[PDB]
């Protein structure tokens, strides 16, 4: 599925992502923007053969089963394909797991150099919320 802005803000509100562990829910819409333009269907290979999965490119070297990347962990206890749902439930409670991992946002390169210190109020702006 591919959100449209608004209404990804307006669900990863319902989700619990507004301020969770300090983050305005601005910097998630921002991040899901330029790691996935929005496409829960999104998925990317890392050259160490890892995999990114979802509206949050979460890889699977740490945080998901998908069965082809040696030596990973599956922190988040969830199959890759999980994070490819309509449904951003399994997405967001790992993404949860990730920020509170000690590095905050800065997890997501696309955040940290894209985001991170930009007015990213601007991303929930005219949304109903
Ligand atoms: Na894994």
């Amino acid at each position: 599925k591919v959100f449209g802005r608004c209404e990804l803000a307006a669900a990863m509100k319902r989700h619990g992502l507004d301020n969770y562990r300090g983050y305005s829910l601005g910097n998630w819409v921002c991040a899901a923007k330029f790691e996935s333009n929005f496409n829960t269907q999104a998925t990317n290979r890392n050259t160490d053969g890892s995999t990114d999965y979802g509206i949050l490119q979460i890889n699977s070297r740490w945080w998901c089963n998908d069965g082809r990347t040696p030596g990973s962990r599956n922190l988040c206890n969830i199959p890759c394909s999980a994070l490819l749902s309509s449904d951003i439930t399994a997405s967001v409670n790992c993404a949860k797991k990730i920020v509170s991992d000690g590095n905050g946002m800065n997890a997501w390169v696309a955040w940290r150099n894209r985001c991170k210190g930009t007015d990213v109020q601007a991303w929930i702006r005219g949304c109903r919320l």
